[PDB]
């Protein structure tokens, strides 16, 4: 069954560890690294492996080497976390060429404390040629929705 790797990027504390989390306790209800099938329609299902990071250095090339995709999270409440994931996108467009990037908007649940606008980023995302979607990995709002449309792109 063919494995295609995703990985999560982004600054500490942007909830990368806590997205994953979620959408494995989700999925349950029916480095490190979790298998997860996305159903994309009733007919084609996509097989994850999903990796999760602990720093930056070079381990980074072996982490990103070979990725079909990428989740790079930033924080709402926090521009600084937006404007470092923009640097994590010309990472990947350059070094792995091949890997679809969504720029994911993490902590959405907060939504007084924002500091980045949602249209904002959907509007960088579509400049930088990467999908966009927001989530709060609390609600689990937003999450799943994340990966199918990933795997939805894949298949395409
Ligand atoms: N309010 C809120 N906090 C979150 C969310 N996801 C993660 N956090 C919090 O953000 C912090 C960082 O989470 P973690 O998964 O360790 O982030 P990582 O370092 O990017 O992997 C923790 O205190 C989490 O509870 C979310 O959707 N909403
Ligand atoms: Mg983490």
């Amino acid at each position: 069954t063919r494995k295609f790797k995703l990985v999560l990027l982004g600054e500490s504390g942007v909830g990368k560890s806590s997205v994953v989390q979620r959408l494995m306790k989700d999925a349950f209800s029916e480095a490190s690294f979790f298998r997860y099938t996305s159903n994309v329609d009733d007919d084609t299902a996509v097989h994850f492996d999903i990796w999760d990071t602990a720093g930056l250095e070079s381990l980074a090339s072996m982490y990103y080497r070979g990725a079909a995709a990428a989740l790079v999270v930033f924080d709402i409440v926090s521009a600084d976390t937006f404007e470092k994931a923009r640097y994590w996108i010309r990472e990947l467009q350059a070094n792995s060429p091949e890997t679809v990037v969504m720029l994911v908007g993490n902590k959405k649940d907060l939504e007084s404390e924002r500091q980045v606008s949602l249209a904002d980023a959907q509007q960088s995302a579509g400049e930088m040629g990467a999908m966009y979607h927001e989530t709060s990995a609390r609600s689990g709002d937003g999450v799943r929705d994340a990966f199918h449309a990933v795997a939805a792109k894949l298949i395409e």
